[PDB]
């Protein structure tokens, strides 16, 4: 067995190896990368996503979300309060203001300490889930807007044609903006490129130990658990590394910097936070190995989870028994 300790692996493809996405994901898995639930990929030194980021200020953040915390420093939920629209230019200026700017700190470790100690006492604003892309159309390799669709993967593997399209999203972040503990919709893979700005710290639980985290979550968030049998899909719960360690949950951490890709693997629970103003782009994807995870993925049927048009068909084909009750909830 490759990577038995489930360590987060970091890859440095050559430009030749960077020319076939599916092949390289398969290679990473041949080295056991998926066992961690998350891998970093540093692109070839000659590669770039686009020429410059000089003309991105006019992008609109239609619904910025203020992330309000409730609970204890190391165990809390967050809810998203909708705010008025603003451009990326206005958002960047807000992120850099005295109220929201990254505080003085010695290094990544000091900032992480400050995050977990102080996160709940501030409500940062996140420009999340914005449909669009910052990859240049002429960028041929690892262009997140030119990946094969999950619908085409499902068709190629199962022989059924289905409706739906698969497009990327942009995430404009600031200090303390937070992504809660979750796996992807249908336990798909995700790929995340940090286009610009300050880093993004990630925490991840190995897929083979995902149920340990779920068990702990049920204990730490008893109300949320009773209301929905798959409440982590609401993407509201945070649990600090100190609390994970106290409860024996196996996990790893890694910081992603601008110009680097992260891939999350099927049923790899992850969470994290932004260090300061940044912009990331992400999309879900699938491989042949995902299919069996899709068939087993838990569903939120209480209506709280954000349901996309594309998800209907994946539940319909892969989880026909769940389809009726799931459709009632959403
Ligand atoms: C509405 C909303 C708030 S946080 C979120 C999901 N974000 C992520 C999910 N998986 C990985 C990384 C991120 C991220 O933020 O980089 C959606
Ligand atoms: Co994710
Ligand atoms: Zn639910």
């Amino acid at each position: 067995a490759q990577n038995p300790n489930c360590n987060i692996m970091i890859f440095h493809p050559t430009k030749e190896e960077f020319n076939d996405f599916d092949k390289y994901i398969a290679y990473m898995e041949s080295q056991g990368a998926h066992r961690a639930g998350l891998a970093k990929i540093i692109p070839p030194k000659e590669w770039k996503a686009r020429e410059t980021y000089d003309n991105i200020s006019e992008i609109l953040i239609a619904t910025p979300l203020q992330q309000v915390a409730s609970g204890r420093a190391g165990v809390f939920t967050q809810y998203h309060k909708k705010k008025k629209a603003m451009t990326v230019g206005e958002y960047r200026h807000l992120a850099n203001s005295k109220k929201y700017q990254t505080p003085p700190h010695q290094n990544f470790e000091d900032l992480e300490r400050k995050y977990w100690k102080n996160r709940i006492y501030n409500s940062p604003i996140y420009g999340a889930d914005i449909s669009g892309s910052l990859f240049d159309e002429n960028t041929k390799q690892w262009n997140l807007g030119h990946l094969g669709t999950i619908q085409d993967l499902l068709e190629k593997e199962c022989g059924v044609v289905i409706e739906g399209v698969n497009t990327p999203y942009l995430y404009f972040g600031m200090w303390k903006t937070t992504f809660a503990w979750h796996t992807e919709d249908m336990d798909l893979y995700s790929i995340n490129y940090l286009h610009l700005g300050e880093p993004k710290t990630w925490y991840v639980v190995p897929p083979e130990h995902g149920q340990r985290l779920e068990r702990l979550a049920r204990e730490l968030f008893p109300g949320s658990s009773r209301g929905c049998g798959a409440f982590l899909r609401h993407k509201v719960a945070l649990i600090s590394p100190t609390v994970l360690k106290e409860n024996g949950i196996p996990f790893n951490r890694i910081t992603q910097e601008a110009g680097e890709f992260m891939v999350t693997f099927p049923y790899g629970y992850h969470a994290g936070f932004n260090h300061g103003f940044n912009c990331a782009e992400a999309i879900n994807f699938a491989t042949p190995r995902w299919i069996d995870y899709g068939k087993m993925a838990s569903q939120c049927s209480c209506g709280e989870a954000r349901v996309t048009f594309s998800m209907d068909a994946f539940v319909r084909i892969l989880q026909p028994e769940r389809y009726d009750l799931w459709k009632r909830g959403q």
